[PDB]
């Protein structure tokens, strides 16, 4: 009955938006194991953009999050069909050409949603006003 | 065998330092309930200083933290002997005239430690360097 969910991300400067998305992934089924993948510094910078926190710093915050059962750190930048078999992953949970088309084709994709404005970036934007 | 621990604080822009301190409070005994108190905006500003996040925002992040079992939000600014009886609190866990002298006199004080440099403040100080 237990369903293995895989949620990968950069998880830089973790905020409420990330936490609610992890909650959503954890609660996709009644009984789950939520594995979180944390992207490497090099690949994040190479493919996405600057990261504030190191891999070690981003990974350590995640172990304090209620919803997180297991962590793969660093994780592969691109999910492969082989990765799913290796870790017995039933669904990939991530926000939504389409690099997820093959997961949806297989019935293994579970969309999760981000929250805007809750970001550590925005909180410093809110300050300074004084 | 279950021990009720009370850890109050502002918990503004929660970072790894706060999370490790909550972990420490949760793990003071083999079996605990960790109650976290979240200070009101007014009293925090009046007695300590500016707060970035609202009470609602500081409280909501805490419900995502593995170690947190219960939340009192808002909490009283000053712990009283009556508060301990009301909530059946066995120990107050907080970093260390001495407003905690009466708790230590009663055997009800458990010191916990903060971590420096892990603060959201310092992370923006680390950036900008680019």
């Amino acid at each position: 009955k237990n369903v293995v969910i895989y949620a990968d991300g950069v998880y830089d400067m973790l905020h409420l938006g990330h936490m609610k998305q992890l909650e959503q992934a954890k609660k996709l089924f009644e009984n789950t194991t939520l594995i979180v993948g944390v992207t490497s510094d090099n690949e994040t910078k190479l493919f996405k953009g600057q990261v504030v926190q190191t891999l070690e710093e981003r990974t350590e915050t995640l172990k304090h999050i209620r919803w997180v059962d297991e962590i793969i750190s660093p994780c592969p930048w691109v999910v492969t069909p082989e990765f799913l078999e290796k870790y017995k992953i039933d669904y990939v949970a991530h926000d939504d050409e389409d690099i997820y088309a093959w997961l949806k084709r297989a019935g293994k994709f579970k969309a999760t949603q981000r929250t805007e404005g809750v970001s550590t970036t925005d909180l410093i934007v809110r300050i300074l006003k004084n």
